């Protein structure tokens, strides 16, 4: 008894955005195990409940005091006195407490931080590095490092420009090691700073909240050549690909049924389903893009499944709006074959052992996990750890630029150095 | 013998702008201790010896190898078996395994994080928190929570735009509780995004190296009616003081001995040190604007002397690239009367126990000690718990946005935490 959860507390802290958010200390006797929550911009309409307070005096009504709250009144008191390597368990006893399917009455962000923090402290109680206990509760056969998909032009909700979609990414798929994807990641968004302000001029040269580049560009198909033209420069021709995250949700219209391309601009630029779909299909061909998230609205499964088809071999289609790192969205994206790859968002479900079964679910499935940030990041490495343990082969934590972002990198660089030489590094099917 | 330094290891790590820098980590039976060396964008000519390879095909010449391997070559196997306690004993020497007043041999990125990491296991041997540590260290009196002075304009070398002074700075020094500090940081930064976007569109909300808007603004002036605008908006009029650094030496030049105000644009606009004493003398009237950190050029003394007398019991007059946390420079900046206010940079002079020898050299001459990030900064904390340490009452550690800032803002708020609720807050004089 001696061994067990001693205290749990919950704070308040900043985001990377200067926004409010949940993290959770678990105190055994090997130390104090922090895990802090991250929180989205594009939310998907079927991610858990981020619960805020809405008091307007507070952060306009961003404050998480309940949140914290629930961690220290209620998840706390429940998980004192119990043992931290019952993963399974605790995270189980935790959606009871809650008891309704969107984590809705304690908070999504209540509760991740709490399962977060337990399976560090678990862990230590072992005497592994989180990523190797991770790896045991997910039963993955081979660790690797994953090649880093760095979003190096920002757009959508994440950028001060008329960019309509959000994520325009550059990924080092022919480096040999994550030290080289890190480097060769880092030197092309140096000469792409470069290539922007020779364009655009200084003002253009300012960040996103991801750390890309928020250059003045309307035109979804202008950044392209530009990260072709910095891959280049850089001296890197020919060892890297493309990824993309549309976010198309937070531009589609229902009533419309059509896509606004302009949606951050006065007017109005209606495009169809069919109109991206081209336009996707010209982008396969004309660059190394080997992957695209979220393409369609996060209900349109018809459109999802289409460009699955379209593109296979080529080019994996990520769900993440679509998905919601949810088993039972997953699912319905599997009988429909809406994707091919997970985003994978621990925030979007709110537990980590629901987070590593839709991992194993979509894997079993033959698909691709890539593990994700979100937009509101903190100097939490959590996923560093995760997608190591998972054995993915794909991370997007944000451009090599601000600290939210190359923390978790950072963090990449001390896991590949314990593993040595020998370790595995990068997607296969990219390689 | 079993409770001293164990291993010893250096490694690059990515900073806050995708540049390596150098993280050291010091093993004890306590535990695993990281340190981090931050970086600075406008450099003084006096600072210590920041060591880089100048391999051109490595991150364009700014690889940190050759530092590294001076820690796990040369300074780490003289550490193994010693006595973490010693902050002295230690520092110095590392000082005499350097043998230069620059620290040009080993690099004062390599000493640095030795001399952090050190002090880190010493507080663990200890069992108090680092703030404590560091606190017997300094032979401080009394603990305090800073004001934070947030950066929330970026200019000069930190930001895309013809903006040529460095710093625009708002600090909430009315607030009674870091938390609340915090809060209506925050708050102001929001407020402010929404002003600047109506005032300048959507392309001028991207953010500079530190977190704050980088809006098209050449003229010096424009950004004050800004702050004050955000700060009423926010609901927070009366509560907040603007802070400012001009970073002159970088916009100074020697032959015209002028001052180029559009030293980022094609065009030339000179001024002299006499055209900037009014500009100042009028911000001080004009705003509550209760410090001006490096005026004028570096090597300036007479036109330093001149403007803290000026504005003295005002404005406080801080040194940074005038004094870089040496003693020396700081007993030239004493015997002048160059300024009033010491801004402490660890990096500027490479050794915990040289910087806080600076510290003491300073408030035992009456003067303020405002502890400082550099614009390239890592996840590492070290100056939350320093600033307390210190007992100062002042810190600049950024906007409250990205993450390389944030990291030191919620460290702050945990030792707030632990400190309780009689936990003396913010700067007196300010108060
Ligand atoms: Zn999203
Ligand atoms: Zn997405
Ligand atoms: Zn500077
Ligand atoms: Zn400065």
């Amino acid at each position: 008894s001696h061994m067990t959860i001693q205290k749990v507390h919950g704070r308040e802290v900043l985001d990377s955005r200067g926004n409010p958010t949940v993290e959770v200390e678990v105190t055994t006797e090997k130390g104090v195990f922090r895990s802090a929550v991250p929180s989205g911009a594009s939310t998907g309409v079927y991610e858990a409940c981020e619960l805020r307070d809405g008091d307007k005096k507070r952060y306009v009504g961003k404050g998480c005091l309940q949140a914290v709250k629930n961690v220290n009144e209620v998840i706390g008191p429940a998980l004192i006195g119990r043992d931290e390597l019952k993963q399974e368990e605790l995270d189980t006893l935790m959606l009871r407490l809650d008891g309704t399917p969107n984590k809705g009455k304690l908070g999504a962000n209540a509760i991740l931080g709490c399962s977060m923090a337990i399976s560090k402290a678990a862990a230590a109680a072992k005497g592994v590095p989180l990523y190797r206990y991770l790896a045991s509760l997910a039963g993955t056969k081979e660790l690797r490092l994953p090649v880093p998909c760095f979003n190096v032009i920002n757009g959508g909700k994440h950028a001060g420009n008329a960019l309509p979609f959000q994520e325009f990414m550059i990924a080092p798929v022919k480096a040999t090691s994550f030290s080289e994807a890190l480097r060769m990641g880092s030197e092309v968004y140096h000469s792409l700073r470069g290539i922007i302000k020779k364009k655009y001029g200084q003002d253009a040269v300012n960040v996103g909240d991801e750390g890309g580049f928020a250059p003045p560009i309307k035109d979804i198909n202008e950044p392209l050549p530009i990260l072709m033209e910095a891959i280049e420069e850089a001296g890197h021709r020919g060892k890297f690909a493309i990824c993309m995250d549309c976010a198309a949700s937070e531009t589609y219209d229902e009533k419309k049924q059509q896509y606004n391309l302009t949606f951050k601009s006065p007017e109005p630029t209606w495009v169809t389903a069919e109109q991206l779909r081209e336009t996707y299909c010209k982008w396969a061909h004309d660059y190394p893009i080997v992957s695209i998230e979220d393409p369609y609205d996060q209900d349109d499964f018809a459109g999802f499944a289409g460009i699955t088809e379209a593109l296979k071999g080529k080019t994996q289609i990520v769900g993440d709006d679509l998905t919601v790192t949810n088993t039972e969205r997953i699912k319905m994206a599997i009988e429909k074959k809406a994707c091919n790859s997970l985003l994978l968002k621990i925030n979007q479900i709110g537990t980590i052992s629901e987070a590593i079964a839709s991992s194993k679910l979509c894997m079993e499935n033959g698909w691709s996990v890539m593990v994700s940030h979100r937009s509101g990041e903190t100097e939490d490495t959590y996923i560093a750890d995760l997608v190591v343990a998972l054995g993915s082969g794909q991370i997007k934590t944000g451009a090599p630029c601000r600290g939210e972002r190359t923390a978790k990198l950072n963090q990449l660089l001390r896991i590949e150095e314990e593993l040595g030489a020998h370790a595995k590094f990068g997607f296969p099917g990219w390689s």
